[PDB]
């Protein structure tokens, strides 16, 4: 019987590190059924669903182990256990940069429910004295009868940060 | 005086952490630069170029540590490419095989070129008997390599029957 694991991989960036893991799981006949990798600034992190014809992962996390010595591993059964109402929506910011526009959007998300299943985020400064673009281009889930309050909301931010946010519905 | 640290956020996802984080960041005056995250399986990973007036990240670090019981986080001092690199859209599709992302990664990796991003996904027809492998990444290497990689790639597609495609980003 077939059972499936996540795996978190973190430790500082080089070549290779994505393709000794997975040389790692080949060699143990682990299946990589999807995956999920992000660098920046030096730092690697990745999670990855493994499947594998056994009970626990202790293989998983020893031949990793092996193969990334020095990183950050964790392997756990993959979970059992959201509204049927749910759905996912594309969230894009951009603006002047400031210390409070990442605290302030991600507070709305909070309190409205709202999970983000991706972010990024980056500043680009102006050729110029003074200015610093920011971005955001983000995947949030939440319950769709929320959509309206969760726009007024993010309304809100545009008119105090002077950003501009765009909330669209992913068919 | 300020200066850049380079973040990693590891641990079980539920709502609310990219808010715990931000407030603590925002709470000792740091500024988020840049951040990537990854999410799956219930698992949550972060990384995040954060700008502070410090000589190290113990503020960083401790502020962290409150906000975020039960993370796994690491706070450093983080700090150039050719003119010739470029970056590249690599995708690939084709039938599930054990084999495919250690093929893929070996020729990236002997070629030296750089992952920036990578996801990959399996898609299990409805009937019995295939399951279709997708991946989508962006690479950088120097472009003289272009050539090399191309062929270097177009043997794993005959080895696995996938479809390969690596097109220079505008």
């Amino acid at each position: 019987e077939t059972q499936s694991f996540v795996v978190s991989v973190a430790g500082s960036d080089r070549v290779g590190i994505v393709h000794d893991f997975s040389w790692a799981l080949k060699n143990i006949s682990a299946n990589v059924e999807s995956s999920r990798m992000a660098c920046l600034g030096g730092d690697f992190a990745m999670i990855v669903l493994v499947s594998l014809n056994a009970k626990d992962g202790k293989l998983i996390q020893s031949a990793l182990e092996s193969a990334l010595p020095g990183f950050q591993i964790s392997t756990r059964r993959a979970s059992s256990v959201v509204s049927p109402d749910t759905r996912e929506y594309e969230l894009y910011v951009e603006g002047p940069d400031s210390e409070g526009i990442v605290e302030a959007v991600t507070a709305v998300l909070a309190k409205k429910g709202a999970n983000i299943v991706e972010l990024e985020t980056e500043t680009l400064p102006a050729p110029f004295a003074g200015f610093t673009l920011f971005r955001m281009g983000s995947r949030v889930a939440f319950p769709f009868p929320l959509y309206q309050e969760v726009v007024t909301a993010l309304s809100r931010v545009e008119e105090e940060f002077g950003v501009d946010i765009d909330l669209e519905e992913v068919v």
